[PDB]
């Protein structure tokens, strides 16, 4: 599995801040917009993009405060990411897109899709955010971890002071062992502890046990949208998975319209690190029928 990042840098000024992005592939078709989540960056897509670039433009931003994007002193609420990603999409003059989304990038992407339904020609998703109505519905072995992340003071000590999301959660939720070179790519944006604010706010935004109410409501709304939308969907899932267990992937395959599901094999949360070649090849194969 490749560890390099052989993509020329691009930066765009968004809300007074520079945002970094990958931009490869032909200019004259529907772009494919790749959205990472926590605590990752466009690096997460590095081995997937090359499968898609031959046929479509591939755009993969680093969310504000992450990757090689600038680091304003924000609270880094989901709403802050919404504001910056909306403005990124417009700054690039995008019209119609295909989304490829994961984790908080999936909350961003589904929320954008719900608000812009005529501009989304397909959604490939994996390990995406849905409401967790109670803590018993969160993966059992990660309940303590995430309860502590969301606990006054303690969560900041773990994630900001001790870098627990990068050094702990990220490799824990990849089945194969991440190499030191890969870890260094993920560590680089966060070498200064104070710059870890997004990494702490994100788990505090997760829609778990009804809190925070604004996120629970907007995630319920995009899921209601998704359940009645005819947009083509491509859902990748792994075993045992993490926030999309195999039985949930099967439920979604039946319930969501026009949804194709692909088993990637072993996987927890960062499925892209366990089987990027199948994810990329299946996205590439699925795109042509979306054009018409
Ligand atoms: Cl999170």
């Amino acid at each position: 599995i490749g560890t390099g990042f052989p993509f020329d840098p691009h930066y765009v000024e968004v809300l007074g801040e520079r945002m970094h992005y990958v931009d490869v592939g032909p200019r004259d078709g529907t772009p494919v917009l790749f959205l990472h989540g926590n605590p990752t960056s466009s690096y997460l897509w590095r081995n997937i993009i090359p499968h898609v670039a031959p046929s479509h433009r591939c755009i993969a931003p680093d969310l504000i405060g992450m990757g090689k994007s600038d680091k304003p002193d924000l609270d880094y609420f989901f709403d802050d990411h919404v504001r910056y990603l909306d403005a990124f999409i417009e700054a690039l003059g995008l019209e119609e897109v295909v989304l490829v989304i994961h984790d908080w990038g999936s909350a961003l992407g589904f929320h954008w899709a719900k608000r812009n339904p005529e501009r989304v020609k397909g959604i490939a998703c994996m390990e995406f955010i849905r409401p967790f109505p109670t803590w018993d519905e969160w993966p059992e072995f990660a309940r303590e971890t995430f309860q502590a992340f969301r606990t006054a003071d303690v969560g900041r000590e773990l994630i900001i002071d001790q870098n627990a999301f990068i050094e702990g959660a990220l490799p824990k939720y990849v089945v194969r062992p991440l190499t030191e070179v890969e870890m260094d790519h993920y560590r680089e944006p966060f070498l200064k502890p104070v710059d870890r604010e997004p990494l702490w706010r994100f788990p505090n935004e997760l829609p778990i046990a009804g809190e925070p109410a604004n996120i629970v409501a907007l995630v319920e709304a995009y899921m209601n949208w998704l359940h009645q939308s005819p947009v083509p969907k491509l859902l990748f899932w792994g075993t045992p998975g993490f926030i999309i267990p195999p039985a949930e992937a099967a439920r979604l395959a039946e319930s969501l319209p026009n949804c194709k599901t692909v088993d990637i094999g072993p996987g927890l949360h960062f499925l892209q690190e366990d089987n990027p070649d199948l994810i990329g090849s299946e996205i590439a194969r699925w795109l042509p029928a979306l054009h018409h």
